[PDB]
């Protein structure tokens, strides 16, 4: 084809192949109670990173090399991108995508202006949603890139910004809606503060709290009927971003009774930033009713920033997948690899084999997991562990019969209270070996 | 006296002073708005570090030289610690002090021995405080040294010990309330987990809940009128502690339905260990309305365990109490000294020098809070900052009258969004001219 | 037998077993390439963590259930814990054991004293090594536990710490001699410093590279062949451990001039608290002909202390023994067990438990690490990567030939420099291949 | 003037002035043992950050409004950026600056043309050089931005990069001689890895001394003699950077014998982010005679990426400048502030206010950190400290004269060693009565 030529649609080869364009352990065919792999796992690529990054740094220049480099025209590039990334769908075989209102279009002048670039594009998407296979898992808005959101979006202390920021993701649940989108998800980048100093940190919040109920009701109106998810990280670019992570956003829903309408997206590098392992985040959210997407990477935890690296850490994909298979599997999430290229892996092939990377690490792990549960290897322990709330004083408790008076009277009249051992290492052992059964 | 004979009463003496034996800046008796220093801050002596620690850490064995370290028996050692203590409240001239049930007194061989020896030293701490100016702040449980505790307190998977557990909170809110005390605190040491391998998070965090509120049921029942404080720790020594931080915390409460109950206590080094600024934390419980009491201390940003360091850097003691000052002080809350002398610091007149360090860190810190607060120096800028919320299109957002369709329409005619600098490194020198005045 | 009575020697019994007590990958009798897996691996156990530890903490006491537990006498505890030792390393199948002068007898009122029940139990050990297949692979003195170390061993501000310090590693290095030990490790856990501003830094690095300086000497003098080994650790319990990482430690040894006497023990945990991962601190010591031995474990990158836990990521194991291989296998050191049972796993067999995931993790980690070196799979890629210094200017950079006036000549005339992908994903991918080959 | 119209230039004002646009601590005017404070600090200013910075981020793009921005040929913005920085040193005062040869013109289609359109600003900034009275402290190559710099500059995998590489640098070394710089120099952004495994560690290092040797060769070869420095940053852009703190620079340059040629340049930022002190990194360099200049600054402990902020701590200035006046003061290095306004201080007179607020904050310090030395408040307590190396066998000791024979010796006949407290907290209250004398 034309943007792509030289690398052929990826096929399973198995394990063994030395075929670097091929998955390894991602069978998108093979069937597992039911339900191919393919929709077991419901993959997604990030559009962001995959078309529109770069390998800018910090310190650092473009050194990205892509196809589309050489067009001058704004909505040349945009248009150039939209068929690159369904010729890239096609070959990697992704069965979603999600993008940001502003990865697909270039801003104009005025708001007009950008409404008009991004009706352009949106009408040429929605032609080549007719003919392929590749859904829209979830839309956003980009509220953080331009300047006028540098002192915050809702959260800004200008009235105006926070007028824009309502007309930008009014546009933006709009035509998420007519491209089908499942989710609409809200990660605040500018929704925090840099210094406590010049901050009203309640106004801030409420006025936060107002944003989002406005986007409830405008959804209920529209009658969009996909899943809302806030999208936590703890800091960058803020010094401390307000949804910091899955218990501040749940804190923060359960106060301003906007609880029944959110679950969370979680990221693997953004879990990690805050100091808590993916999977207590993934738990976390789980056993709270809002484990509702996950953007599959990971982070380096030695670096305090987001890499957003493509994730091959297989004993990592194995715990995350635990949890998404103990909560019943994906209802309208997924697995969106917001994941870059390093800017060293800069020619064009090697976006084909961070995503063959990450999808292999998290097929595999899937199917370690799906053993895990089935063998019901850590639920057995689990229950002989806390068996001794099934009857006696512990059944009392559970059930409410209990208070201080009564568990006083029982602990008096006890002498001697024995504990067993946790087993964590033999509970590690065993994980290796359902890891390389 | 008895036990600190080289050292006689520490008295104010000024900035001046070359007396190590005196405060510099923490003048008691000095008036400030109808209150004292002294019933400004309501500084507070915390029983565990001052007279049970002895220099012990994970390498290592006691370093601490001790009057009453040549006793045997350990109800003698008991004895002579409350005379000890008293003897240094009076000289170090501090209005209160806090508790473990478990500093007190020794455990026996069966929970009524336990609290027998606990009523034989609260009756002659009863003695001592009919005749002593100082009070109790608070007082808490230990639920985390003794052995019972390896898999959690009320979070145990073993029935017998949230049944223990019960039994000593019972006892514990019955000393409190006898010995006056104005809070009771929780600080979950074990109540979190080691491994997500082996636990059932919904389970141990359902039974947490039911704990609390049993304590809260009890309470009531006899009275006790003091307020109930959750502490804050995000590990240590558990991998993750379930009271992480504050929000996690309010979380929590807004879920099982216990806000209405409890307030916070929080701890510097907890704070940052959570990597949250000690101010962040302060300032997000005072918009919440649970900023209760303070561990007054210091971590180290660069060692990634708890230190209970002496505080000393009065450029965040003054930011720590602008947020007191701003809530409109303390209520029944004070400045507890959570911290311990060096394990170099292992002579008696150490734990002098220790405590003369932090409180008059804290005497000057507030005196310039109080300046900060009373010349609005921030609230100013902050009433100038957000001031497009004040008329126009921002009254409307504050009012409820605007949504997406009346701001879209609003953002469609406005061109430019102009915003003005945050003006962060001028407000950090002010705070500078402040400090140094 | 007498202190194990319900385990049985362990033995290898395939990935496909269910019995909890015997290997899984680790094969003692399988042969690589002319040698044992017993004979590449050189398997340590540590005996203060499994013979001394109780299961205490900085927040709690003693957890672990231990048979010798029952003893008064210090002596008799000492006795009965080389018998349990022997016991121990014939049912795991340990070839080697290490120890610190201080695990093994308990120190006297005087240093006379101390070296008397040190030589009671030297004299002990001897007779059961002259019938164990297990033999000592490092001795060490413990210079940090008792109280005189307060500030430091040879680093101490006191004279006759400092002459204390000397007398024990004498004794220490006599007794290592004799038990035939194959290398000597300095661990300097007090050697750093709680606050810069009592601290005379040159004054510390000098006296501690005299000490260093007077340990070799002895070592000559009593001919002790064994490798002088310093193992680095960033901090714990001091603030800045002098030893921070092995660069650290090279540019000490070499301004000091005991380079050529010296190699490093790098233990993982020691290494993730300085920021480093475990593989780039083992690859760095390689290429600077430095790596003598390892201390197998892991740490938890998200806690900011030690942990030492049994290492159960067979990937970290993987690129940790592919370092190891690269430079030839182990010469005198070998794989240290610096790893302990968590507090919550109290009972005997966890010991076992714990030593088998962790002996069978580097088993697993060092045959996939030997094809990764025998099929080249990095080496090639890297051969390829850097084959511009083969000829053209890069082999006259490299051969000395070129200099600035040279290189601008040619640099002023080449107009495109075109890179090439690092291909990071690609090599990611590629070694999970082998992982689960 | 053109470029600041609204700002006169900075006067001193006092600490009780409420002029923003003043000096409230320093006084360059003030004279302190024969120098007046502006030759003590010899501030400088960071061309780059304060000329060519926009305010741009990672996650948003330019804020910052500059008078220079209208321009669109590249040539004619640096001639504009030239004449603002004269305007702007004047106004600010300050003695010296620093640059990179990238920050200061344009690159062209070829070296060639860079070197060209260098020549063309290096003249104009030599005829605004003969009436400023500022000069240059030192120049430094941009050895990162350009795509060409992906796999390293002396470390890359690529000879034709090493190249140009040291074309550029000899280029640089040429302008810097020119300008009368006083040092230069070299920061390795690029020196460093972002995997292991397509790394050949020993390979780069032997590159980039290589590389630093032929440097040396040719500063001696055109009569350079401005003072070499290293500037250590632990990572960021790469994962792991080469000069990763003050000991791994030096343990590289005591290897390759390039020790005597290289001082280095520490940046508070870049140490915190290694995990040491600022203060412990200045005295680690001091005591190895290695304390070049400093790159004045802070980064924030809570934030894992380099902020560049400008430094308002002043107890943390104290503590540095405590460090430079014990070693004698500034030789040739100086206070260079490689520190950036803030994203949200985009107007012009931020860059005014943020240096005013670092200048007082350094200048405070200093003549806090004179009465520490001068009145030698930590010495005398050093000095009583480690009094016992003075006479008996400590003298024996630092002498020479003993060795483990005659120390054994010595310890069997002492029976009680005897220590005494480390003063951490009364050294601590003591710093904070001069830092608010
Ligand atoms: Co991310
Ligand atoms: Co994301
Ligand atoms: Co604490
Ligand atoms: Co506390
Ligand atoms: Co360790
Ligand atoms: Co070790
Ligand atoms: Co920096
Ligand atoms: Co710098």
């Amino acid at each position: 084809n034309k943007y792509f030529e030289n690398v052929s649609k990826i096929k399973y080869e198995g394990p063994k192949s030395n075929n670097p364009y091929s998955f390894k352990f991602y069978n998108p065919e093979e069937v597992i109670d039911g339900k191919t792999m393919e929709e077991h796992l419901r993959f997604s690529i990030a559009y962001w990173h995959t078309f529109t990054a770069d390998g800018t740094d910090q310190f650092g220049k473009a050194t990205m090399q892509r196809p589309w480099n050489h067009y001058t025209d704004p909505m040349d590039i945009a248009k150039a991108r939209v068929e690159a990334a369904f010729e890239f769908f096609d070959k990697i075989n992704a069965p979603y995508f999600c993008f940001h209102d502003r990865d697909i279009a270039p801003e104009g002048d005025t708001l007009r202006e950008t409404n008009k670039n991004l009706d352009t594009i949106v009408a040429m998407i929605k032609d080549y949603l007719k003919t392929s296979k590749t859904k829209v898992l979830w839309g956003t808005a980009n509220l953080f890139s331009n300047p006028r959101f540098v002192h915050g979006a809702s959260t800004s202390c200008n009235a105006d910004v926070f007028a824009y920021s309502a007309a930008q993701v009014k546009k933006a649940l709009e035509i998420t809606k007519e491209l089908g989108g499942e989710n609409y998800v809200f990660w605040g980048g500018r929704e925090g503060y840099e210094t406590l100093l010049n901050t009203d940190m309640e106004f801030e919040l409420d006025n936060f709290a107002r944003f989002l109920h406005m986007a409830v009701d405008y959804a209920k109106e529209i009658g969009f009927e996909g899943q809302f998810l806030i999208e936590p990280k703890p800091k960058e670019p803020t010094k401390h971003q307000y949804d910091f992570d899955v218990a501040n956003v749940l804190a923060f829903l359960r106060k301003y009774d906007l609880d029944k309408y959110f679950k969370v997206n979680i990221e693997a590098n953004h879990a990690t930033l805050a100091f808590h392992d993916f999977q207590h985040e993934l738990r976390y959210a789980r056993i709270n009713g809002v484990l509702g997407s996950i953007d599959a990477n990971t982070g380096d935890m030695l670096l305090g920033w987001d890499t957003d690296q493509f994730p091959t850490d297989i004993r990592m994909t194995t715990l995350a997948m635990y949890e998404v298979i103990k909560m019943g599997g994906f209802d309208k999430g997924g697995l969106n690899f917001d994941a870059k290229v390093r800017r060293a892996s800069f020619e064009p092939e090697d976006l084909f084999l961070g995503h063959i990377a990450g999808m292999d690490a998290f097929a595999k792990g899937f199917k370690v997991a799906y053993k895990l549960v089935k063998d019901r290897v850590f639920d057995k322990f689990i229950e002989e562990r806390y068996a001794s709330y099934k009857d006696g004083i512990g059944a009392d408790i559970v059930s409410g019969k209990a208070d201080f008076r009564s568990l006083e009277k029982y602990a008096l009249e006890r002498s001697q209270i024995v504990n067993k051992s946790g087993r964590q290492e033999l509970l590690e052992s065993i994980l290796n070996q359902y890891l390389f059964a």
